[PDB]
DNA sequence: GCGCGTTAGTGTTTACGCGG
DNA sequence: CGCGTAAACACTAACGCGCC
């Protein structure tokens, strides 16, 4: 079935966000109003992906769908997870085959990172919840075929108000202390 | 539909590695 | 130390099974 994502591309950095999340704010870019039933959860999936949605608006606080992920790790202010699957017995790269005892799975390339912003949005300090989801491939990293919003045209009328890139760097995850290259 | 035990999403907490 | 990684742990929403 038919809703489908926010937006299409892959997110870097804050400022990849911050168009995504003004571009929702604006009303240009349509967030998820009601959790995925089991069957368009199947289509979630897909490369460049892009999910955002108000916790409050949409009573959805975790995002579910359905695949088997690894535990979270911490990329700068994203968590990413990785998609795993069971052997056969097809062949898979060796490094990405792993075993928890007893049955050995692997890694399939598919990724996901999410991040959260909580943000003003009226009078008084009432805060609400955004969610991001984003999905993308490891192969789609090494061809670079997927657009980040902020060298993407279409985002470019989406430029963040400064209250947006002030909360943004506000916002940290388990120690500050993660920081890629 | 409802109750209830299980699984999983979202982080925090704690531990590991190393330049110099 | 200061910087950065990564595994362990805790919380509980969300799932899913039984019911028959």
């Amino acid at each position: 079935s038919s809703p489908g994502p926010t937006c299409y591309g892959y997110i870097d950095d804050e400022q990849d966000l911050a168009l995504v999340f003004q571009g929702v704010f604006n009303g240009n870019l349509r967030c998820i109003e009601r959790r995925p039933y089991d069957a368009e959860k199947v289509e979630l999936v897909n490369p460049g992906n892009i999910f955002v949605f108000n916790e409050e608006k949409s009573g959805i606080k975790r995002w579910t769908d359905g695949f088997s992920w690894s535990p979270s790790r911490i990329s700068g202010k994203f968590l990413v997870y990785r998609e795993y699957n069971r052997l056969g017995s097809h062949n898979v790269p060796e490094y990405n085959i792993f075993e928890r005892a007893h049955r050995k799975y692997f890694y399939t390339g598919l990724l996901k990172k999410t991040f959260s912003l909580k943000f003003n949005m009226t009078d008084s300090t009432k805060l609400e919840t955004f969610h991001l989801i984003a999905y993308y491939t490891e192969k789609d990293i090494h061809q670079g075929s997927l657009r980040r919003p902020s060298e993407n045209p279409f985002f470019h009328k989406f430029r963040p108000s400064q209250k947006l890139l002030d909360a943004l760097q506000k916002v940290a995850v388990g120690n500050g202390r993660s920081n890629p290259s």
